[PDB]
C-alpha cells in the first residue's frame, strides 16, 4: 500500500493512481511574484462558531480530527468559492526536522508543517460524492513555523499519546478549530487535488499567507506518532508530505496586494 517510504512514497503513487501525473495536482510551489492579485476575490468567510468535533484518528498517514458534518455547523464560504462547504476533518503534514514538512511551498520555502481544514460542497450531499466533482472540496491550508506555542493546539498535542499507532482513535469533543487560525485571512488560491491517494482533482485550494507559530515541543509530539500499527516495528510518523507538483496550465491568485 502507498505511504511515505523509499519503496511506497510519492514517486511510486502514479502506478496505482495514474492521476498522480495529472493536469491539476497538488501541492504546488507558490511563486509570490507571479501570483496575481485578483480584486474580484472576496474575503474568506470561516464560520466555525458551532463546530462539533467528535473524534481523533491515527489513520496510518496522519491524524484526523473529525467533525459532525450532518448539519450546516462549521462552514467555509466566500473567498473564491461559490456556495457552502462544510468542515469534515482537519489534519497536518509535517517533517522529521523543522526545515521541511509543508506540502505547499512559498518561493521554495518549506515550513515545518501544514494544517489542512477539509470542507465539502453541500451541493453534492456528502463527501464521497463531492470528491468526484471538480468543485467538490475546499481545503484551507495553514503553514506552521516553530517559535512560540499555539495555545489552541495543545489539546490536540496532549491526546496524541492515546493514538500512537495506526487504527487508534479517541473521543475528541468540544475542540474549537478557531484556535488554529492566524490573525489574517489573506490567501492564495488555485485549482488542485487531494495530496494523498486517490489524488482526485476535486479541490479549490485556499492557502493562507500568514503562518501560525507552534512550539518545538508541540511539533516534537507530532513526531512521536507512528505510521505502523500496535505491535509492529516502529516507524515514526514523520515526513508525511507530498512534494510540490508541476503547476502546468494554472494560475495562482492572491486575495491581497
Ligand atoms: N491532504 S488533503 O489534500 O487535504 C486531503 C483531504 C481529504 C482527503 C485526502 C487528502
Ligand atoms: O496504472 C499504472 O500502472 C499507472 C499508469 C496508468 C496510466 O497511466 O493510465
Ligand atoms: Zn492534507
Amino acid at each position: 500500500h502507498w505511504g511515505y517510504g523509499k519503496h511506497n512514497g510519492p514517486e511510486h503513487w502514479h502506478k496505482d493512481f495514474p492521476i498522480a501525473k495529472g493536469e491539476r495536482q497538488s501541492p504546488v510551489d507558490i511563486d509570490t511574484h507571479t501570483a496575481k492579485y485578483d480584486p474580484s476575490l472576496k474575503p474568506l468567510s470561516v464560520s466555525y462558531d458551532q463546530a462539533t468535533s467528535l473524534r481523533i484518528l491515527n489513520n496510518g498517514h496522519a491524524f484526523n480530527v473529525e467533525f459532525d458534518d450532518s448539519q450546516d455547523k462549521a462552514v467555509l464560504k466566500g473567498g473564491p468559492l461559490d456556495g457552502t462547504y462544510r468542515l469534515i476533518q482537519f489534519h497536518f503534514h509535517w517533517g522529521s526536522l523543522d526545515g521541511q514538512g509543508s506540502e505547499h511551498t512559498v518561493d521554495k520555502k518549506k515550513y515545518a508543517a501544514e494544517l489542512h481544514l477539509v470542507h465539502w460542497n453541500t451541493k453534492y450531499g456528502d463527501f464521497g460524492k463531492a470528491v468526484q466533482q471538480p468543485d467538490g472540496l475546499a481545503v484551507l491550508g495553514i503553514f506552521l513555523k516553530v517559535g512560540s506555542a499555539k495555545p489552541g493546539l495543545q489539546k490536540v498535542v496532549d491526546v496524541l499519546d492515546s493514538i500512537k499507532t495506526k487504527g487508534k482513535s479517541a473521543d475528541f469533543t468540544n475542540f474549537d478549530p478557531r484556535g488554529l487560525l492566524p490573525e489574517s485571512l489573506d490567501y492564495w488560491t488555485y485549482p488542485g487535488s487531494l495530496t494523498t491517494p486517490p489524488l482526485l482533482e476535486c479541490v479549490t485550494w485556499i492557502v493562507l499567507k500568514e503562518p501560525i507559530s507552534v512550539s518545538s515541543e508541540q511539533v516534537l509530539k507530532f513526531r512521536k506518532l507512528n505510521f505502523n500499527g500496535e505491535g509492529e516495528p516502529e516507524e515514526l510518523m514523520v515526513d508525511n508530505w507530498r512534494p510540490a507538483q508541476p503547476l502546468k496550465n494554472r494560475q495562482i491568485k492572491a486575495s491581497f496586494k
